[PDB]
């Protein structure tokens, strides 16, 4: 009943295996999510290489993209907003703006909203989501602070700052939130290490309290928060650099590759 | 040449002259503002109360809804962004959250983009705007600085903090942007007045700056900055009461009435 949503880079999949993927057309994203309850267990039911085809974000335009700060202990919590056009695919290179010196990387589990809700009760958000994504909240901490009048929108916002993907990881079936446990490696050698159990506010919660202030629809995408490891609580600092190669995991959710490169002068 | 567009509270409309509007399709509102340049002509070649028929926000669904801060002296400029689900109609309440005692309003010039872009260059700027509409930027202050970790996003995210209409005044043939003076009353005694020519970023510019860092989409709105007279600006503050009426007008781009509600606790 879990199903793994794909976008061919508009052409969705399901994932056959965890090797192999199919078309499912013939078998818009935000409205094949407002329909999955349904066709969820035709789908199921009713069930080539994954190495082999380009993958996109699988919701390439959410209505808005809601982020999470402080909802970790190792990095209450502040509702962000990244433009829409920051989406980005899991294979998809970061691209460092000319005007940025401090690009940092934040490993995050997203929420796809997929029924609308505004002051939804925390029992009843379940029922709101349709699944699930790993997602990055690529941020210019120099842009974001340009005197340590904070400038967030500008920093959290740039094109390619918002990796997503490989796939919506549906609810199908569940009567509760799922946990997730993640890594996130540059080169190799580990960044961040995170388990949803560990967040402050809990997927529910998130829900409720964002969903407090802001009226959300299907398509939505809220990123939950990232825990500790991040570039810019070291000294030196450990931010992107041309060349670096973000290695982001999570066992329900697959991987992200993602080369970085620095815009030139 | 300068068409001004309306929605019908999707149905768009034309205003016949400036007392009386005629519906359009027989003769999407991203998807007719990316098509307004070829059909302009078309339709102002080829040209019923407006006191009778509810009016909508023109721009219904944007993708992203962008909102200055400081780009008036007696309000560099600062990047904030609004909720899409904040967006509201012209004679729409404005409704006070439960959360909030301090909810201020900021008259402003929204441009609406025609043409995606992304660092577009001042003198193109003009080719990439559809054209404008009145707008509001509601901001809940003490929600937005909860300790004087601001919480910007939720300040100006709720239901109703979007105030947009009533018309899209389109671009038609100009060369240039066009100037407009515009005053902001609350039970008919005057709290703003601005002209565009006191901008610290002129349209063209605020197009440029924007785009420097958020790429930009047919149907993204932008609102361009408020000047003086804000109710934080006062002691004691002119903050917005239940049963206030919010008049806010421009020559060129009409009129709003908006009657302010408190949620009840
Ligand atoms: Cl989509
Ligand atoms: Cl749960
Ligand atoms: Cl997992
Ligand atoms: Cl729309
Ligand atoms: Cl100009
Ligand atoms: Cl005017
Ligand atoms: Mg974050
Ligand atoms: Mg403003």
């Amino acid at each position: 009943m879990n199903l793994r949503i794909v976008s061919f880079a508009w052409q969705p999949g399901v994932l056959i295996d965890d090797d192999t993927v199919a078309p499912l057309a013939p078998m818009s994203a935000r409205e094949l999510i407002a329909l999955l309850p349904q066709i969820s267990p035709l789908i199921s039911d009713e069930l080539v290489p994954l190495d082999s085809v380009a993958l996109g974000a699988p919701i390439p335009e959410p209505g808005q993209v809601i982020a999470l700060g402080f909802n970790y202990p190792t990095h209450d919590p502040v509702v962000f907003m990244k433009s829409p056009t920051s989406i980005s695919g899991p294979r998809d290179a970061v691209i460092a703006p000319r005007t940025s010196h401090a690009l940092d990387y934040e490993i995050e589990i997203a929420v796809v909203i997929g029924k609308p809700g505004y002051r939804i009760e925390r029992s009843q958000a379940i029922k709101h989501v349709a699944g699930y994504m790993l997602a990055n909240d690529i941020t210019a901490r120099d842009v974001a602070l340009p005197f340590g009048q904070a400038q967030v929108v500008r920093g959290k916002g740039y094109p390619t700052f918002c990796p997503t993907g490989p796939w919506l990881f549906t609810t199908g079936s569940d009567t509760t939130f799922e946990t997730f446990d993640f890594e996130l490696r540059i080169n190799g050698e580990l960044r961040q290490s995170g388990s949803t159990v560990d967040m402050t506010l809990g997927f529910a919660e998130v829900v409720e309290t964002v969903s407090a202030t802001i009226a959300l629809r299907a398509g939505d995408i809220i990123l939950t928060g990232t825990p500790g490891g991040c570039g810019f609580q070291f000294d030196p600092p450990r931010y992107l650099r041309p060349g670096d190669v973000i290695e982001a995991h999570s066992a329900k959710l697959g991987k992200m590759r993602l080369p970085v490169h620095d815009e030139k002068p």
